């Protein structure tokens, strides 16, 4: 009803931004040959277009998809299929490919961990590949995407030498790969929070175990498609060239492959954490419960006789007498001290 | 959920709504429009033969003759009529020669009191109709009325596999809300049952169990029905339609993801509380620990002085107890002295 | 009673079941024009039927007597094996086919409310040319209303072939599961209730005994969805363009009553973990009570207890305003015990 | 006395038994057509090798393969490969079926229970078909194969008319029909179980439920692979005359399902044997709680006000107005009684 | 509890990086035979071993201490490997594999060690690759199951003599997988010690014991499972693998796996059920503390309670004044306290 899941109701065709990020707008365009390259940003959609019909590989990343006027002219200039549009602008979604003729389309996630509030956020990154251009589109400022610019800037590794496939290749291998960092955060939290289900008797542990509980779920529903998409793009490729290209994507298969294994590895071990804690805290209670035994178990039968020689009567023998008193703590003292005895063998 | 001993082709309704029967029916195609309403069913079968598109929707289908009647015009075969009115069935597709058969199913989420509801949709797509059987009045159908009336999208332009799609379209489209209103519904309840220790608590948390039951029973075949529809097409125009019945699709693949992120998430609700609770009685044992690991041996010492003893000064000695209340108040302040490992 | 019958050759033919009670047959040979139905324990009476150019329905109740399953099956051409697997009540629903025949396993069930228990009885069928052959344990069953439809021409029945008669037999079978269901529907409503509500011992036994039942339903009705997938999908003696969509409803009513059965299965599943919780919160609540009484009334009898000491010259016994101010601070601390109290109780 | 899992260092071919059956070795060998059949013992291999180049079927039956000599010969002349012969040594294992080019080779394990202390052990055998032989090997003397060889003595059934296939079809029958013998034990077994379970609180018990969890583990992954093995004798078929025999496997196959579905019944019904514990163990803590809480919560305050007046004051007696002693014990009863009466809807 | 290696990233493709824990030791080992003789040597000249490529005898070539990134470049480039199979051969985190190419089988394996007393398991990840007549194997550290595949190599045992590259392969994994059967049965023991203590042992460290064979389990089957599929790839495919002769011998490793696979899921199936063995002895142990707390409590509770209303000092009130009173009153509390008892002895 209000920014989250649903606009409804609108027609098949309809560009509207589901999204939280209003904020900024760049278009970033980095065209380059083996020979030469050039950058630059700005504000109007207007330099940008022309790029469509270049000769040399082009990256344009389009920040600020909260404009949807932008995306549109894009959309059309480059012949983006409208339904193919809508997705890119419907940030709510699964990860996928869907390939076209003139073109190639892709959904991706790329997430945030905040560690503290433990905690994750996902933007979600489109691309689409055409004829010499990756066009990018995002949500908002920043982005994993930093070394690829450096590769083209700097000319360190092959993407110079190559054409837009190895482009798309290189953006989703930088995609892919930030999941291991992400990765890296989650078995720190794991550990942190198997020492405190263990060693320490809190509710607040309880919660955070929650926590990493549901981000994780969270985490494998956008981890298991995204694996998919992968192996989808190894197995089909329309243009992607063959005998260079292929072994590229089909190595960040083998990285969403190995990721989508260790949060499974990661869930079998966060099931069991909620269990360690119940025998952690049942068994705290047990040394208690045998506090309490003890100490009532020897003032509750001492008690009782220190209440019977209370008692009053006249006629009783052992009260005048007497040597009692004497005889009364002595049998006291014996009575608790084989209560001691008998606890040798608990606490 | 017993029809029995009846014959193959038998008509009975097996719903439990019984109030209101209606029949609304629009007839378009590019250039003009024309709706009507009624309860007259021969009114609306002269349509069967048109050359544009019109969709029929038939309300109330606890009028089992108006089914019959209608199916006889059309030329549908009775098994399938009689899927049609039994409402306890899952979501399939039939495809026949001169028709398409579809059943959904729309819900609809009470909070308050939380519970689900079901009505059964059935389509029928022949020639230029769209054949629609509901339940009960109301749905979520009303963008798609408000579209073809003000020619809003395509739909105008389109064919009747496209108004098809339209259709069931919006039915999938709502889902979105009901998982809204479930997500919100579990936010509440892991908020209680981490900090909130009641038995209602419990309750809300099985039915919300069981009720993400009911919804993936419905979900998952649904999934299935678009996955024919958008890889088979037989009356069902290429080029134009299939990527369109693609998208529903898309979407009721994220819907089953959203319901088994549910179940998953909820499944271990009931862990938490058991860990939360098996928490808060270790937490006031150690308050009726301490209450009676002091108050014990100090009403023992309580309960010698009280002794009447024919021996024994104090008695004299008359000093008191400073003494006793003294020893007293020493092993007290050790005791809790002990007690600063714990509360 | 029991479940080996060993050492033996693949052929011998041994009943397996518990019901020794009765023995009849009873025939339905039936047409367009008209009608014939009757009953007999004689065995060569029924025989000349399967050269009739009619649909028949044969059924042959008490297969406890081998020696007519026999007779019959080596008359109608039925393999030794199939003979067995009819003797055998202990097996799984199959399809077997073969060149004159189709074989065919079912079983029905009964569902005792009350003291809550299931029993079934196995039904064996043989569609063979023109005639239906079928075989139960005892006394009774699912199958009146396709006599009633005989008897009386109600529906399509009598204008069409042996096959359809498949075709109905099954339906029906298929159709009692339906209200099997609604039962099992009940027990699990009520006992639910009793888990939250209601913490006994008999309410642990009552869940175990509905987590059987509905292990036992699973394994029954999953090889039986299989059953009408294989005949919706093969189909060589069976009228394709007539019968094979009256196959296809009956294959969708199996598959239906398999999700249930199984939303069945993952709600009982459950059932456990919410009395686990509501004892835990009973025993919590059980607790509380204990703690509450003992620590406003613990300190009491403490404090109340000083002054019944036997010492002379307290002084402190020297406030004799005394007594009611010492009865006030007592209840001051228990309310203030008390005021510990009216949060978190 | 059962080597454990490992020989190891070893090349492919070697030839070692890995079980504990020492102790027999014997040969038994039955030649049969439709006419007439002989049937001998001995310890002398060389006196069966002949028998591979029968024109009618033969079953040579060596028990004691600890004689690994033997194995070699009668492996050598039959024209065993060594990993097969390897194989019939080797005693921890799967079943399997592995069809070659001249033969096909079988392992099957035969399962024996006891009960009262409660455990399972199983003898390897293994299968081989070759031309018109049945080579059958065993670790220990003592089988379930009797009966095959009363047909085929007294001329029971039809098997003497039928041939090899047919030979190998009646062991495996045998084989197969002993795992129910072994499953109603096991069902016995598991009734008593629960019941102990629900009614009988003891540890023994979670201590045998377990013990039958590993047991029926252990005879899932036997009869998983078995039902794998009959599925591809049913489906394949080379060598096994087809109008005849096959209709005959499938029989076998059939059984072979009802054995592990009957496998995983059980299974389902133990897993949750351990939690109908865990429910009446919390119904007792609650049980005991019970009565605690009732005998703490009428006497504690009794004792509170008995108490008040027995204080010996300086104004004492506040009362000794004699009215006045029972009024007390009578307010005793009350507060008691509205006690047991606040208690008359649980506890 | 830092920064882990898991992450080589703003790294090119074929960025030739070392992300394992050893970096002690390096070695290079080759074997060449023939069916008439053979040469064994160490070096950690790496020039050395290149002329073997183009040996006609099959050439086992083993280098330990992948850490020299320069060393595996070298290698690799000279014998054609691309770079992204060199990049694997140096990331060591990552699932077992084969992949196939035109000139060579690139396999990635794992083997595993345990340590009792304190339990834990480390693995190392093992490379190998069929090209031509060589098989080259690399090695994170010295050490290695391979020793008795070279003992027959040097006295001549088993048939590897006589047998090729393809075969040499066969023998190598062979000794890896085998490795298994006693990790396996370490993991056993482990088991059955650890469920005895689960329910005749009630320590938190117990616990501590459970999760941690818990987490070893599921790292176990994480490598485990592919290994499977390793091993069925290799069986089933088999381009220059010798198909008549070579392929049952893959057969066979396959069957091992097979078993290896099915063992560490019933280790699951037990350990999964461990903990609820735990906390079943632990509320019974409180609930058999409870009962002791509760027939002590409720057997004087009773008798302090008849003990108050006697002093307790008030006129009247005989009792007192007609003696027979307190014996009277012992007998009472006595009798009260051995029906009890007699209540009691549906418990203890
Ligand atoms: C030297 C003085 C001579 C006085 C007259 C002698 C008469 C002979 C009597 C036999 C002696 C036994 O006397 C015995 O004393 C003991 C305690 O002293 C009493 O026992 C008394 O105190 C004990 C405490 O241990 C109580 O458990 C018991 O309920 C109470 O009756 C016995 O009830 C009485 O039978
Ligand atoms: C007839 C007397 C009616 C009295 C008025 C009601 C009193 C009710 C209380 O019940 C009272 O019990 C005490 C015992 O504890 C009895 O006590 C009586 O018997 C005991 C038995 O050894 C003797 O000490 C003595 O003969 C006398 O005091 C009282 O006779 C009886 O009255
Ligand atoms: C002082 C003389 C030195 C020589 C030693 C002998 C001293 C007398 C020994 C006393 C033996 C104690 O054994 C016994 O104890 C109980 C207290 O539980 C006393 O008192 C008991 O009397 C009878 C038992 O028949 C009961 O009615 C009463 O309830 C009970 O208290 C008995 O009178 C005494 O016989
Ligand atoms: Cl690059
Ligand atoms: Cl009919
Ligand atoms: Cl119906
Ligand atoms: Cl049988
Ligand atoms: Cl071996
Ligand atoms: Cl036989
Ligand atoms: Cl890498
Ligand atoms: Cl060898
Ligand atoms: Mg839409
Ligand atoms: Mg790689
Ligand atoms: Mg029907
Ligand atoms: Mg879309
Ligand atoms: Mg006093
Ligand atoms: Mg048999
Ligand atoms: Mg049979
Ligand atoms: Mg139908
Ligand atoms: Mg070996
Ligand atoms: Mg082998
Ligand atoms: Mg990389």
């Amino acid at each position: 009803e209000k920014r989250l899941s649903a606009k409804k109701g609108l027609p098949p065709g309809t560009l509207v931004y589901t999204g939280k990020y209003r904020e900024d707008f760049e278009i970033e365009v980095m065209n380059y040959s083996i020979e030469e390259f050039r950058e630059f940003k700005t504000t109007d959609v207007e330099s940008v277009l022309p790029f469509r019909d270049s000769s040399t590989p082009t990256w344009i990343n389009i920040t600020g998809i909260h404009r949807t006027d932008v995306v549109q002219r894009v959309g059309e200039f480059f012949g983006i299929h409208p339904l193919v549009l809508e997705d890119i602008l419907n940030v709510h979604q699964r990860p996928k490919v869907e390939f076209f003729e003139n073109y190639v389309f892709i959904v991706l996630k790329m997430f945030t961990y905040d560690k503290n509030l433990h905690e994750l956020e996902s933007e979600q990154v489109s691309l689409i590949l055409t004829k010499n251009c990756v066009l990018m589109f995002q949500e908002k400022i920043g982005d994993v995407f930093d070394p690829v610019r450096e590769r083209i800037r700097y000319n360190r590794g092959i993407i110079r030498k190559k054409r837009a496939d190895y482009l798309l290749y290189s953006l989703i291998d930088a995609l892919v790969d930030d999941y291991f960092v992400l990765l890296e955060k989650i078995d720190d939290e794991i550990d942190v929070l198997e020492e405190e289900v263990l060693e320490r008797p809190e509710k607040e542990t309880v919660q955070r175990t929650h926590q990493l509980k549901r981000n994780l779920v969270e985490l494998r529903k956008t981890i298991w498609p995204l694996r998919e998409v992968l192996s989808s793009l190894y197995r089909d490729v329309p243009p992607l060239i063959e005998k260079e290209t292929v072994p590229y994507f089909r190595d960040v298969y083998d990285h969403t492959i190995q990721i989508a294994d260790t949060v499974e590895t990661f869930r079998d071990i966060v099931s069991g954490l909620l269990d360690v804690y119940l025998s952690s805290v049942s068994n705290k209670t047990n040394e208690v419960m045998k506090v309490l035994t003890i100490i009532a178990t020897i003032f509750m039968p001492l008690t009782f006789i220190a209440g019977i020689y209370g008692m009053n009567f006249e006629y009783m023998p052992e009260l005048r007498w007497k040597w009692g008193y004497p005889v009364v703590l002595a049998v006291m003292g014996v009575i608790a001290v084989i209560m001691v005895v008998y606890f040798k063998k608990k606490k």
